[PDB]
């Protein structure tokens, strides 16, 4: 659709409004990095192999009513490679999008004296996400907190939200202060709600899905109906 006629509470400007332009923070060797199909599914089966793991009752975690299978969104994506453009982990921009009202969006920056391949950026984000298990509680689980802590539980709180339906990451990589650099940035089709449940518990795995998957068992198949506008 025109991004730059589909306004948000806040009045902000859209990420995806106007052409596409690097950020000067960028420094003056930017690159958009593409992410291809075998990087999509990568980062699908990492989100989706712990979402079948947590839903499953494991690290005491309760057991999940109705998590479901995640798939790759385009338009989520392409916000997100725009906003990698900006080289700037945190902005005030808009980023809904006709289907996704208020889509959650993370942020994993890199830097160091080597640029890593594009493969190894993504396993960087999916380590530092999986290294949360030891952050999140049942606690946090009942009643989502982002702070807390000690520590961090975003990036992992988002990647097993019962709301979440759809992901799209973009990235750019660049170079500044000497150093190599790069922003992945995933957008979400829904985003946890401060106070509320990231996930709906249940007894057993997937007992309230119309249908589970064939694959992640404990999670429901790709037609389910979720309302990635509802929150828990
Ligand atoms: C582009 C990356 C998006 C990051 C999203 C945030 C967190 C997802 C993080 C980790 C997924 C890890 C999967 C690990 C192996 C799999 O067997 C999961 C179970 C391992 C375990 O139970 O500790
Ligand atoms: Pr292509």
């Amino acid at each position: 659709v025109n991004y730059c006629r589909l306004p948000c509470r806040g009045d902000n400007y859209h990420v995806g409004c106007g052409e596409p332009a690097y950020a000067q923070e960028c420094g003056q060797s930017p690159r958009t990095r593409e992410l291809l199909k075998e990087h999509r599914n990568e980062i699908l089966s990492k989100i989706n192999d712990v979402r079948d793991h947590v839903a499953k009752g494991s690290w005491g975690l309760p057991v999940a009513a109705r998590m479901k299978v995640v798939v790759w969104d385009a338009e989520l994506a392409g916000l997100a490679k725009r906003h990698t453009k900006g080289c700037v982990g945190e902005t005030h921009a808009c980023r809904n999008t006709e289907r996704f009202w208020l889509p959650g969006q993370l942020n994993f920056k890199y830097s160091g004296d080597k640029l890593p391949r594009i493969k190894e950026l993504i396993d960087d984000a999916v380590k530092k996400g999986h290294l949360q298990k030891h952050n999140i509680t049942r606690e946090i689980i009942e009643n989502y907190r982002e702070n807390g802590p000690n520590g961090d539980v975003k990036e992992l709180a988002l990647a097993i939200s019962d709301r979440v339906t759809a992901v799209g990451c973009g990235l750019t990589t660049w170079e500044d202060g000497a150093k190599a650099r790069a922003l992945l940035t995933c957008n979400f089709s829904s985003q946890n709600t401060r106070g509320r449940p990231v996930y709906k518990i249940g007894n057993s795995p997937g007992e309230k899905c119309i249908e589970k998957d064939e694959t992640y068992k404990n999670l429901c198949s790709a037609t389910e109906p979720i309302d990635p506008n509802k929150s828990n």
